[PDB]
């Protein structure tokens, strides 16, 4: 464990006051865990948002949508904070936080290629394009177009887009 | 294992927390080790108070029929009713066992998807356990045993939607925004 | 084997924490990025008007985690000091590079490299934009710091104060 | 097997190096390299924080290792006001001479037993560059000539506990008391 | 950790011991296991350098470096360091415990010694002769003799290393 | 290489067979073999195109790519290519095996055929149409009731295969 | 390693090509597509040598593969010429397949020889069917009840020659010359 | 497992490949790199130095790879006066296609299922450089403008043997014969 | 799986070798390189008088063994010939440059590198000694190939033929 | 095996013209083929010079050192070229050639340190250094005292020191 | 592998056109599959010419006792006499070995070392084996065996003149220059 007072992770005060930490590749065991804290946090209070920074390259699409799901289901509102990157489902999962609270760090990117029984891959591939599209404001069509390409999108781009709502400032200007 | 703290200085991780709360994750394949520490978890939470119910999160591919039979059976023997509520996935043996949470209270969230194929020592026994896991499934869902066996001999992916029909779960849960 | 501090048991790191201090070692990857980063975002919490001290020795590393320590840095209103001690490389400049001003500095035997190292397209749009940070951090043009970059190229901690990458070199006492 | 020391208050608990910590005693040990050169330097930090009048005791055996991480702990042990004790056991050899010499001086010790070899092994026009400072290090540190110092560093010999001391790296051999 | 107690990480067997002053140094000598000893050795004669200290050895050997850190330690302190054989004790091994206090080395009756030390050549033959030369003055016999028998490959019961003098006396079957 | 004969590397049984014009076509489908068995087609073609081949076909499947090169190579050289199912065809086997010049497509008694082929998502199902359309082609079944098969993993006895018809005639067991 | 010999019309066969022109297949180890693609490419290279004269093929495998074993089998029982069969060391599982499906009158056993029906065996309803086939084949080329070879073949115990001959699995064990 | 074909004389030996090679048929297969594009450019210069007015067929089946192993192939195809046929077979795709497409004007051939990708997959600006080079020779292969061969090279999209003879990196698709 | 002409067995780079072409690929290092130095020699004793074809494709690599190379190529009587295709990287081209004047030829699309990575004293003697045969190979001075090569810099075969690296471009006949 | 003709290598042809090639590492097994190609060459005429090419980094003592009693056994005197480099046991085989006939190549480098129970270790290096100078006429002490340096010499310096007798030349100029 | 050509075409490696000549390359660790290649080199020498010499080079490590004592007693029972020349070294086996060649014709290269120690199942086999080593090592030289058995106690390395006073040799071999 990192920085470590007595177990008692820097990771565990930030939860304190209502933070999760996702960070590298979603697969079923940090989203098992990003779930749990989840749970917890809308129990002690479903009132108080949560604050759900965000830095993966993707991964596992059942886990992701867990996460998601998980997200929605809760009644506390999740705001998102997309640091570093977004990629695949970490896409996915920043957009889906609720609507207006959904920030970027400026020089953080963005990518909503998903990569992936090919009838079943194909399926999951339009739910999860369906749900960029229901989290942007913007067309099927357009989203599916946009991410065939492998194309990385500013946080200025992405905020043109609609995945998000405002972009984190340099407040040392 | 992020960890919570409790005030009169005690620590708990968040798993730990929240079986304080009566909720148990059920996650990752099924195996002896993990699920030994289901069914300690269950056997732990009934002797506590046996009237509130368990919240059980069933999110796994499947694994041992041996392990996830001797949760199905722990779960249906302690007397608190136990709820399930599928995330992510249940594949094979995790149908089994989500299926087999107390009726009324199977829930599913709307994006998790459902697999009752049961994939599989003598071919006589493979036989036997695989008409034993098909005949819980068909008294889960309210479907007869010739039904299941079709339908559980292809690799059918079922929306959460497809679950609730079928019999698997009483209750898709809701999306709030 | 990290070693304890009794104050209730701090870890060495933990205990340096209490005093709004941060270490920043090794390669710049997501994990201890991130760890970095919940520091920041904490102590940023518990007073924004106090100075944060980061001290750093890197040999750089992945530009996302990197770029994800300069944002949160430049996010928080708490004044980030950077210590370069050892050296500090590629990505490790940048974060270095990015503290508030008057409040960089650096030992007197450390080194410095702000050579930057990496779809084609992309890889040049990032090393526009780590090489911009570069030129506002140290007054100087983007011609000078791309010329100078693309050499392999290891400073002096007096040629990265004449550069203006750091404000002050810190003390020989002894 | 890391043994632990109670300590009864008002009951606390250290491993035995937390414990020395307690005395201002740090164990510099292995090859050196980014992390337990941040761990060292964490607890300089630390110790100096407390009280910058009271010593520091670095217990050094190391084969030597990474010439940044050990430039990290010569220029903290520098930095911090605090006097830093060096004492070398068993050996210390390329960049562990560069740490120990740099201790307080005339607080700079070895065991009788132990050895010291001041070779530093090494893109080309820079391994030139920081091997000439780390024989400027070792040059000001012994009192000596930095040619005297090329010469010698590179024959790749070891010197004994008396030969360290006729050279200028320490300034006291500790005793057999028993 | 083995067999353990949490407090009032945890309190294994052997801490449980060093409160007696007893420190244990098992398997191959390297700089690890020899830095915990070298700790547990400052340690205790901090907190009374008056007081003897138990020092059970059980090696095949290893670390030329590391052992005579060990041994130098001992020496440093001014707290008396018996030791005690067990089970055997081989070249750094025998380096080590030869190095207890004298009046106060032991072994037990069925513990094994071996003297010679396996091992730049000048410096393999330096270093062995530092060896050789301390195995000389704990034991009272002639460099000469002992580099005779450490050049051989014979182990020595209790009783070939009590009359050799590395040890001070052989502990004794109690059930007899 | 198995069992040999050097000449008046070696000449071991397949090149025996060779030149009989028989090719041995198994271990799974992957690009190496594969240009081997093209190589030998173009080859026996080139020495006599009105001359049928005799392709041995026991695999459990593999490349997608590597399988229809050998077919479409079976297709171009004017030579008949008889093929003959042993032990099992499953996947792209029993695409190559099905391709064989219609009449002279035959199976051992107790082997298996299975046509399901396990496969960016939108070429997979592409060429899985390709594989599965071809199937429908050597037997003369509609593409949708091979579409409704494949999607099952059930091995086909020589007799439920002729009935299918990606075969012609079973081979007899002639001790009878 | 395996050595090699000459002919004459001046040509080197390694030691089973030699005995191959005598119409000896060796099949030993286990029962694997690679040794049974080639023990195949053997029978038909011989059918189309010559295909009324007899093959004699030795048996010594504790057998395996269900599919490539019954390859074999159905090479052997395709092509006109009748295959006679020498199991020698062991037979087991597809191994007895193999040796009793030889020519009736012709499966021969050396006097220390083991033989053992037992078979051993990817979804399982079709598992079930191999099963019977094999044991039905076992049935027919022993003259006994299937639901006698069910049975016995469940049991997984070693029959001597004599236990073999007895059984029907084969017709006449070979002698001892000496 | 590569088979021999004997040729009676005055008797030779070749391996299939080296037959094929007496008939000018050259094998490009696997991944291309270093080994297998020497042999491939030796063979070229080989044929080409036997006769310059007989046709070489380079039969291909490769998912690409090295870039500069693979415009030694290509410069090699165009270097030598004999003009060198291509066929895909399977598949081309990326240095494949720069390849195949390379072949003699009119003598560039595809079987029916095989398939085609000219995606070209990448120290930063030498990439565009060699990306921009690749396309140039793509553009000239298939009498395309640049630009637009740069749009779909990026789309990631196969194309069908069909699709191949629309675009104009090949001149024919082979029958179906049978 | 070297393909293999009957003339009694070549295999195809024997073949090549008996018109007097040697074939160079891959990473230079001990045990490739004594083998194009003993086709060299063997070459030469063959018939001094006749001109040696030695194609060209490689990264480089071992200091050592491509100097040897070089030093046979120098030795022996017969003029060496050097053809580069795809192409040749520090020790490669310290080989392809010296091949006999009038005769280093290039494949259109090749490309060319002078850049030389690597006891640092001995290293930057070994530096010089490479750098001074380009120098002579090419007319150019040492300053020029010293400052050019600091660069990591891919040079088209036109730009190789200015630099006067080899001789001739060949041709694109189809 | 390499350029090939038919198993018959390069260096088989080079081996006709009685030249053998001292390559790679020498441990035991690239030592006993030089050996067995040297009794080879001696027994088809003990009158003609062997020409033995030498590339090595050096390595086993043993094998180094019958590759050179061998070489002194044999009537035929064993001409040696260094190419690329000689060291270790490389120049101590390299040396060891016919006084009058051993050469170098003008960019290769040679070295004379010998990196090596400790009391044996210590008679072979001081055996090993005794022959580089009965191969160079320079006294033992000096070899002592270089050979313990790691420097690499040049062609120029080597001939000045006494291990060979002519540089190759630049037959290009 | 360098290959020899002869004409009259026919191919040998080295160590077979050597072989030709009756010379046999004993190399590297003594195991039972060089050994049999050495056994079976020396019984078809023997068969091919009786009266000729057979000249067994040993460059040997040492190795298995059982593999070695098979080709001492090959050595022994075929009538030709077999010389041997130890070059580089001769340690353990490889002196058993090389000692039973034929008196008067043991021949050792200068600057060759030798080493009769013998290192080795129940542990009075060991001590069978290692007198019978012993045993041998004694007859070859002419020395009684606990003079053999005391020197063959240590890890003494043996120089050519050494190995010719002790009585392993007959003739240290020249230097010619
Ligand atoms: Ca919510
Ligand atoms: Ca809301
Ligand atoms: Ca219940
Ligand atoms: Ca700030
Ligand atoms: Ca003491
Ligand atoms: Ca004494
Ligand atoms: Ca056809
Ligand atoms: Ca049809
Ligand atoms: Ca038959
Ligand atoms: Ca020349
Ligand atoms: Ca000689
Ligand atoms: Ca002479
Ligand atoms: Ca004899």
């Amino acid at each position: 464990m990192i920085p470590v007072v007595i177990s008692y992770d820097i990771y565990s005060r930030l939860l304190k006051d209502r933070i999760i930490m996702l960070t590298g590749p979603v697969e079923d065991n940090m989203a098992n865990s990003v779930i749990a804290q989840l749970l917890f946090l809308d129990a002690q209070d479903s009132t108080k948002d949560i604050y759900l920074y965000v830095n993966t390259p993707g991964g596992s699409v059942s886990a992701g949508l867990a996460i998601v799901d998980t997200m929605n289901f809760i009644k506390a509102d999740v705001q998102t904070i997309v640091m570093g990157m977004a990629a695949s489902m970490g896409t996915v999962i920043a957009s889906s936080g609720a609507k207006g609270k959904r920030f970027m760090l400026p020089n953080a990117e963005y990518m909503i290629h998903q990569p992936m029984a090919p009838e079943h891959l194909l399926k999951t591939r339009n739910t999860l394009e369906k749900i960029l599209a229901e989290n942007s404001g913007q067309s099927m069509e357009k989203v599916h177009a946009d991410a065939e390409r492998d194309n990385w999108m500013s946080a200025q781009e992405t905020l043109e887009y609609g995945f998000i709502d405002e972009i984190m400032a340099n407040n040392s200007l």
